[PDB]
């Protein structure tokens, strides 16, 4: 069933014999943070909350320890899909409050909640169904992660068929046992790459599921002897892993985007919503692609989009409109990758789209041709912009973006840039083995 | 002695029993190209020249065979510093001519010659003595180049002392036997790094010597069991290899930089010459640093300069003025690295310097403080610009500079950009092992 | 004490090993044992004072004052092994300067924002290798002496001490913990307060055991010296 009250949560713990409760939250950079609580402490925790070191939220750039209180949310209680011999294990989420009682504005969850509240002012609510892609490599003799492939299958192939097939089935069953209500799961284009699709739901609920999904899959692979990786591009010459985001705005219980009277069956609001996304997508690209490796995926020649355009039939466009209509009307953004922070990513997508609706931003003519096959003069003639080439370029764009700072708040804005800035500086000074293979003999 | 005429060259060949003659020239990208000629063919070659595939000058971007004729220059004849049992070996240089008789404008040597003529129009001549730095690594069991250090010495250290010491001495003796007139040779800051200072001499002769110097040292190291490398940054965490250039302008047989009546003992022309270099240095930075690895060396925290400034006492400044005065007055530019093309690098340095003198560009106030210790606001307040961060940024700067296009000519300009552009695109899509170490387990 | 061998026994039977070294690896944070403490009289916390701006009683100020005055003397007890002082180096969460603060965390003594019955004082110097009986006993005795003598703790340090200069530290009068085990023994060896608290028998025995241990360590040639000096000299 679904637990809504602390009394129901306590009854479930006693009934199913849950021994440990794990909190769940994410830092600014998207890493999943958690700590354990004994089952006996749960009743007191609901009454007064838990004090913890909140400097972990600010990432690995923390300097001074700061204390603030976490208040648990009973509606987010759920039981993890593995049964140790000792007893059951369950997780829970909550809100972060400063000692003075004010909510902490640096929490990525709070950022999304403000965005939801902003949409509520206009009477809109958003549903998101994301498509998550990941790899399944082999472990070495020491159990460390590797990049050894498990099968040479292709798109939608009936692979794997060896014992790795049971591992994949266990992941699907475990997610269903948690009530995620998966739509479909299939092999992807690259070898040993798989994709899992989510049903539509409230954006807040979906974001929590995505965070839970990540460490659930990783835990299962270890106990079966494999490893699940979420790198945007772990291998060269094969397709990368992305997290497309199908999204829709609901007002008064009906889909805003759908419009039977238009030739494209899309409402005027949907045109503005796309226009807002196109205008600002360049600014917050760093949030959707946070790590350096994400830009090894955004290169021409694969399914990854690198040009800013929208289309109804073409797939190379950054924004794609699926042929489904009615309540299923949706907009798919193909830039993000699983390494992104779902809370920050969705919040910016919602805020950027709403701004376009308010300002009646025109999305322009759709691009129904192959942009890659075109020439630079044609792209210049058509005014087709491109996404940032590297992480440093993305930071420079984000940094001066007034809109991004307003949406994310000052505290998150400054902390996010500093962490990324330090990461890029370390990477730019490394001498990669590719240079040695190319320049040692030549020079 | 010095050979002047073809009769003298032929007499020397017969006297010293030279069996093979090797032509010498470089392509646009700086690679050394050569082919062999039997001694008997030499007399015919002097009379009519040698037909050869001239498409090799255009680099590895060549598409179609094209025939140009090389007219040998007797004044460049020299004998290589090794004695095969069969007989002696000699090298020679010459000019490239199109079949219709017009000189080929794509030759890097011709680019420098045009620059000299432009300087000669103002009555000036240039003398350049460079300081070349290189490493000395061990060879594996198969003779392939590797990166194992031969000693852990430091700056000016009396190292190495093992059998590698004899190899180092052999290089010095061989160069002296060539008539190079080496100034001084010493150990450098990084382990197994050495530096050799060339005699302060004419620019045209110096450029040919630098090209000859590179393959002479490499050949000696192989036959002694070691390997000499010219990578701008072969190891991480240690100093890179650079090629500082000291240049001076002479009019009517006297140095024009030296002014006894000024407090700094520098003439007004020298100030303008520095001003021209500072203005245009950003544009042709790609020529001085042509490979991707060059920009790994150009990072803060080492001897490499990354800020556009000039000083008299400071070292981190891009342009340094040595305390020597009088006839030895000189200006040192510290940006280039040994991987650069000496013909193109010197030619642009001359043309940029003259343009400052012609237009009377003020170099501004010198920077006597440590720039690295200053803050970004201070640098913004002081208006201190920085060199391009990576090869892609340098290409973008150099691709719009009309001054570089005018100096290098249309043919060299277009070919150089395309070759670098293709090289960068290949590098930007690689997944380096550093990314795997950082991201495979975290994500 | 029970916790230590319980964890170690479990790890063995599962195939792993649990270590309590104050600094087992170089370049990463060490393991410390912070000690939150509070004093209760008549069933009520004595540190909490609702009438003060910092919600701290006058006794709490004296208790901190006593700890700061004597912390240098019994530092050896809290950090009993040689490895303990590899952890006490600048650049990590370990404190190496004697100060107290409310918001800063690098301070030796940190006061958590919790108030009321949960008011507590955290000392961040000890490490798990210390003897809990001796460490707590000295920690209690030092605090009581401050309360009895009304030692003023001085102004708190709300700035980052590591970022300050030596002249600033000299101007502010900020002391530092002993650098190595030998320095700590010299301080603890002339301290009459430590001798009085621990008793004559424990005092003499503890010093001799540590003294012999340090002497053995100071005469070893570590492989780090060979790497740096064998080729250079
Ligand atoms: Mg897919
Ligand atoms: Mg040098």
């Amino acid at each position: 069933k679904k637990c809504t009250t602390k009394e129901d949560v306590l009854e479930a713990v006693k009934e199913r014999d849950v021994k440990f409760i794990r909190t769940q939250f994410t830092d600014t950079l998207g890493i999943i943070k958690s700590w354990a609580i004994p089952a006996e402490q749960l009743e007191e925790a609901f009454e007064n909350g838990v004090m913890f070191d909140g400097s972990s939220i600010q990432g690995f750039t923390r300097i001074e320890e700061s204390d603030m209180k976490l208040a648990l949310d009973p509606s987010t209680f759920r039981i993890l899909p593995w049964r140790p011999a000792t007893g059951a294990v369950a997780r829970i989420l909550g809100d972060v409050y400063l000692p003075d009682g004010n909510p902490f504005k640096g929490d990525p969850r709070y950022v999304l909640k403000t965005a939801i509240k902003e949409a509520e002012k206009m009477g809109f609510s958003m549903n998101v169904g994301p498509e998550l892609e990941f790899f399944l490599f082999k472990l070495d003799a020491n159990g460390n992660p590797t990049t050894e492939l498990t099968d040479q299958g292709g798109y939608f192939d009936f692979a794997p068929l060896d014992r790795a097939q049971d591992v994949r089935r266990d992941i699907d069953y475990a997610l269903e046992h948690m009530g995620f209500q998966i739509e479909a799961s299939h092999h992807e284009v690259a070898p040993s790459q798989h994709e899992i699709d989510f049903r539509f739901g409230d954006v807040l609920c979906t974001a929590d599921n995505v965070v839970t999904f990540k460490y659930v899959v990783k835990s299962i692979a270890y106990h079966k002897g494999y490893y699940a990786s979420f790198m945007p591009k772990p291998l060269f010459g094969v397709n990368g892993s992305g997290m497309h985001s199908n999204q829709s705005l609901f007002k008064d219980g009906k889909n805003v985007f759908y419009d039977p009277d238009t030739p494209t069956k899309l409402s005027q609001d949907a045109m503005y919503y796309i226009g807002g996304l196109l205008k600002h997508i360049r600014e917050f690209t760093a949030v959707t692609n946070p790590v350096v490796n994400s830009y090894k995926r955004l290169v021409p020649g694969y399914e990854a989009p690198v040009y800013i355009s929208w289309s109804a039939q073409n797939r190379s466009s950054l924004i794609r409109i699926p042929a489904t209509r009615g309540n299923g009307t949706r907009i798919e953004l193909r830039c993000p990758d699983p390494a992104c922070n779902p809370y920050l990513a969705f919040a910016l997508m919602l805020r950027a789209g709403l701004e376009g609706i308010k300002n009646k931003i025109d999305p322009g003519e759709p691009t129904n041709v192959n942009i890659f096959h075109l020439s630079d003069k044609e792209r210049e003639e058509r005014g087709i912009r491109s996404l940032p080439a590297d992480l440093k370029e993305a930071i420079d764009e984000m940094k001066g973006s007034k809109f991004v700072k307003e949406a994310l708040g000052e505290h998150v804005f400054s902390h996010y840039l500093c962490a990324k800035e330090m990461e890029w500086d370390e990477y730019k000074a490394v001498v990669h083995p590719w240079e040695l293979s190319r320049y040692l003999s030549m020079l």
